[PDB]
């Protein structure tokens, strides 16, 4: 006579609180624009995952992963220094998770047309700036978080001697994690080469995008 994930909930075994919500969702009952799983992951990669060959790419443990989402959803204390999350990949895993598991995209769908015809622009500096007007009209959460992301991944690629990433390599991985448009109505191929592309300027013009 096992309980349900409706009973556990109910009863308060089992919250949930933190993945699976609105990315405005988590910010607000933080009182942040950006949450703090998302800093605590990036924290840790940059003091020691930079280095790290394929970080971003390799996956971590799923089950170890998935201990770690847990933790985070019965809002226990997470020390990212444990032993238990010494794979760093582990991190880079759930907090790509994070994101997957947001109800809607970093990227809004109501912002992905104008995303696309953004990146679409003739020359890239025209690009660049259709894109940071873009930034500039979303919600605050979803502007500081990618800031502060791709801030982070502009480390990661400064370091791509030592982790054999690039800025491709990285719009492979984050472009259907944040904008997820590949289902979107149209062509999958298509949609999988605008995110990737979206992915790539936001990190490779991050200083102009972002300031």
């Amino acid at each position: 006579m096992r309980p349900s994930l409706k009973t556990l909930q109910e009863k308060g075994l089992i919250k949930d609180q933190i993945f699976g919500s609105h990315l405005h969702k988590v910010c607000e009952r933080e009182n942040s624009t950006v949450p703090w799983f998302v800093k605590q992951c990036i924290e840790a990669v940059e003091k020691r995952g930079l280095d790290v060959d394929g970080i971003y790419r390799v996956s971590g443990n799923l089950a170890t992963i998935q201990k770690l989402r847990f933790i985070v959803n019965q809002e226990e204390k997470l020390n990212l220094d444990d032993s238990q999350w010494e794979d760093i990949h582990v991190v880079t895993g759930a907090l790509k998770m994070f994101f997957r598991e947001l109800p809607e995209p970093l990227f809004p769908y109501s912002f992905f047309e104008q995303f696309v015809e953004a990146i679409k622009k003739q020359d890239n500096n025209t690009r660049i700036e259709a894109v940071k007007s873009l930034v500039q009209k979303l919600p605050p959460p979803n502007r500081d978080t990618m800031k502060v992301l791709f801030g982070h991944l502009t480390k990661i690629v400064a370091k791509a001697s030592k982790n054999l990433m690039s800025t491709q390599s990285l719009g492979i991985v984050f472009g259907p994690t944040l904008l997820r448009a590949e289902n979107e109505t149209g062509n999958m191929a298509i949609h999988m080469v605008y995110q990737n592309q979206i992915a790539e300027l936001m990190l490779s013009e991050y200083s102009k995008i972002f300031g």
